[PDB]
C-alpha cells in the first residue's frame, strides 16, 4: 500500500539504542520503534509529552516526578505478545538495566551503555523509583537544566519489562536487543543482513496510526546507486549523495531537496596526554598550519563553513567574538621552534573509515591536513581501522591526532562541551583526553542554572578557554541534506540529523 523506501548507506551496528551511539543504528531502531518519556516536536528542539503525559519538578531542581500515559500498547512479534499496557515497571527496567551493574540484563549482549556513560547518568541519578503503576520519581544528586531534554534522547528509550522477563525465562535475553519491541509509531518487521530492515505502522500507536503503512530501510551502499534509484522512484529518501549528484539535485525536478545548517562539528582531535601533543604550543602550531578554506572548497565543495568554535553557529551560547587560528605556516614554524621542534617530527593522522553527518570525506580532509603539516616540518602516515575498532582504539588513547565529528542530540550546548571536553569523559567521548579543571568548573556551574542568559555567558567563556588550550582543530560545520522523491509530503528534517517519519505522508 503506502510503502516508504528509505535508502541508507550502511547496515546498522545494532537495533538496541541503549547499547549503541551512532545515527544509522538510532535511525533503524529508536527513531522508528521506541518512545522516550519526553520527545522533541518535529523539526524542533522544543520538547513535549510522550510516554510521560505530564511531570513536575521540585523547587530545588532535584526531584522529577513523571505521570505516565495510560492505554499505551507495546508491539508484538512471533516471540512475544504483551499482556499489559506500558507502565512504571518498563521505565524502571530501562534505567536500571544501565545504572545497576548487577541488574539481570546489565551484561546481556555484552552491553556497555556508551551514551549513558557519556551523559554521566551514573553519577547524576540518585534514584529511579516506581511510585505507583503510572508514576515514576527520579531523584538527582545535582541540578541539571538539561535533564528533561536529555530524556528525549535515543539511549534512554523505554523498553518492555515484560518482554525482557519472558525472553530471560526462555533462555534468550539477547532477543530484546536484536529484535526490538517498543511502543513507538512503527514496529520492527525483520532484518536481512546487508539488504534491508522493514517496519510496519503500529496500528494501536498511542498518538494515532502513522500515515505511512510500511517502511523499508534498503541498504544501498553506493551513493551513485542511491541517486539512480531516487531518480527512478525506487527510493523516497537517500543519504550522503556524491558531490556531483548533489549539484544536479539542487535543480532536479524529480527531487525535493531539504537542507539545513548542521548542528555538528567536524574536528581534528589531538591526544593532549601524549607528547608532543601535550604541549599547547604544538597544538596551536598545528592549527596555524592548516588552511581551512582549502578544506571547505575541496571536501565540502562550499556546503559547510569553516569552524571557529566546537559549538555550531546556530546554537545558543555560541561565542561570535571568537576567531579561528589564522592560516599561517610562518607562525606554525615559530611555535614549533619554541616547542623544541625546529626540525619537526613524525606522527600519524588517524582517518575515520565511514562518512557521518559532519564531514563528507574524512580521508580527503586528512590528506589536506597531512599536506599542510608537511609544510611546517611535521611528517605523518595516515592510519585507519574498521569503524568499531577505530573508535575503541581511539577511546583507549591510541590516537596521536585524528578526524572525528559530533552532532548534538538535545539542543543544549552542554551536550557539546561536556561529552567532548569534560574530564570525566576521557575514555568515553572526549577523544582528546582533555582534562582542564577550570573548564570542568565552568561546565559544572552552567549545567545547573535556570537562567539561560547566565548559562550562555559561561559557555561563551568556555569557548575562549578552548581556543587558548587548542585541544582540537575545529574544522567545519556541515550542511545536512535530505533529498526526497516528489511524492513525499509533510517531511521535516530533524535538528539533530535523524530520519523521523511519523507524520510524513505519501501522495498519489
Ligand atoms: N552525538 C553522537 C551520537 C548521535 C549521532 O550519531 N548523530 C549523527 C547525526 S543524526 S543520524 C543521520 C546521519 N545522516 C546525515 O547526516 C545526512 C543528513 C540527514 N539526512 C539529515 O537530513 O539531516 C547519519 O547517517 N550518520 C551516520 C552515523 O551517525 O554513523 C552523526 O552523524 N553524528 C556524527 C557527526 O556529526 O559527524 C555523535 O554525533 O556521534
Amino acid at each position: 500500500d503506502k510503502t516508504f523506501i528509505n535508502c541508507v548507506s550502511r547496515s546498522p551496528t545494532g537495533f538496541s539504542p541503549a547499547l549503541v551511539m551512532d545515527g544509522i543504528s538510532y535511525n533503524a531502531s529508536s527513531q522508528q520503534v521506541y518512545n522516550r518519556l519526553v520527545e522533541f516536536k518535529r523539526g524542533s528542539t522544543d520538547i513535549e509529552p510522550a510516554l510521560a503525559e505530564s511531570w513536575t519538578v521540585s523547587d530545588d531542581g532535584l526531584t522529577y516526578t513523571f505521570n505516565l500515559r495510560k492505554g499505551v500498547k507495546f508491539h508484538s512479534n512471533k516471540e512475544f505478545t504483551p499482556s499489559r499496557d506500558f507502565n512504571a515497571d518498563d521505565v524502571v527496567f530501562s534505567f536500571q538495566r544501565q545504572l545497576d551493574p548487577n541488574h539481570p540484563y546489565h551484561n546481556v549482549s555484552k552491553a556497555t551503555y556508551p551514551y549513558f556513560k557519556a551523559m554521566k547518568f551514573s553519577t547524576l541519578l540518585k534514584s529511579v523509583e516506581k511510585v505507583d503503576m503510572h508514576t515514576v520519581k527520579i531523584t538527582l544528586n545535582r541540578q541539571d537544566a538539561t535533564f528533561l531534554a536529555s530524556l528525549g534522547m535515543d539511549f534512554i528509550s523505554i523498553y518492555s519489562a515484560e518482554y525482557a522477563d519472558k525472553m530471560l525465562a526462555a533462555g534468550k535475553p539477547e532477543t530484546i536487543d536484536t529484535t526490538p519491541i517498543g511502543t513507538g509509531p512503527f514496529l520492527f518487521a525483520g532484518y536481512q543482513v546487508d539488504q534491508k530492515s522493514r517496519y510496519l505502522a503500529h496500528k494501536e500507536y498511542w498518538k494515532g496510526k502513522a500515515d505511512i503503512d510500511r517502511l523499508i530501510f534498503e541498504i544501498v551502499p553506493d551513493a551513485t546507486a542511491r541517486y539512480a534509484k531516487l531518480q527512478a522512484g525506487a527510493c523516497d529518501l537517500i543519504d550522503f549523495p556524491n558531490a556531483a549528484d548533489l549539484e544536479k539535485m539542487k535543480t532536479d525536478p524529480k527531487v525535493n531537496l531539504h537542507s539545513q545548517s548542521g548542528l555538528n562539528i567536524a574536528y581534528i582531535a589531538f591526544n593532549t596526554e601524549k607528547a608532543p601533543f601535550d604541549n599547547v604550543k604544538v597544538r596551536q602550531a598545528l592549527n596555524y598550519a592548516v588552511d581551512k578554506n582549502a578544506i571547505i572548497d575541496a571536501v565540502y565543495r562550499g556546503a559547510g563553513v569553516a569552524a571557529k568554535n566546537p559549538l555550531p553557529p546556530t546554537i545558543w551560547g555560541y561565542n561570535n567574538e571568537i576567531t579561528g587560528y589564522e592560516y599561517s605556516p610562518e607562525k606554525a614554524k615559530q611555535l614549533l621552534k619554541e616547542a623544541g621542534f625546529e626540525n619537526g617530527f613524525e606522527t600519524d593522522i588517524w582517518v575515520q573509515p565511514v562518512v557521518r553527518a559532519s564531514n563528507p570525506n574524512p580521508r580527503r580532509m586528512a590528506e589536506l591536513v597531512q599536506s599542510d603539516w608537511e609544510k611546517v616540518g611535521v611528517k605523518s602516515k595516515l592510519v585507519s581501522y574498521e569503524w568499531g575498532d577505530y573508535i575503541k582504539r581511539t577511546k583507549a588513547g591510541e590516537l596521536t591526532a585524528g578526524t572525528y565529528g559530533w552532532s548534538g542530540d538535545n539542543g543544549d550546548p552542554d551536550n557539546f562541551l561536556s561529552p567532548l571536553f569534560g574530564s570525566e569523559n576521557v575514555g568515553n567521548s572526549n577523544y582528546a583526553r582533555f582534562k582542564n579543571p577550570e573548564l570542568d568548573a565552568l561546565l559544572h556551574k552552567a549545567v545547573g542554572l535556570s537562567d539561560k542568559a547566565e548559562r550562555a555567558k559561561i559557555y561563551e567563556q568556555a569557548q575562549v578557554l578552548l581556543k587558548e588550550q587548542a585541544p582540537w582543530i575545529n574544522v567545519a560545520h556541515s550542511i545536512n541534506f535530505a533529498p526526497t522523491s516528489k511524492r513525499v509530503q509533510d517531511y521535516k528534517q530533524s535538528p539533530f540529523g535523524y530520519t523521523y517519519l511519523y507524520g510524513t505522508k505519501l501522495a498519489d
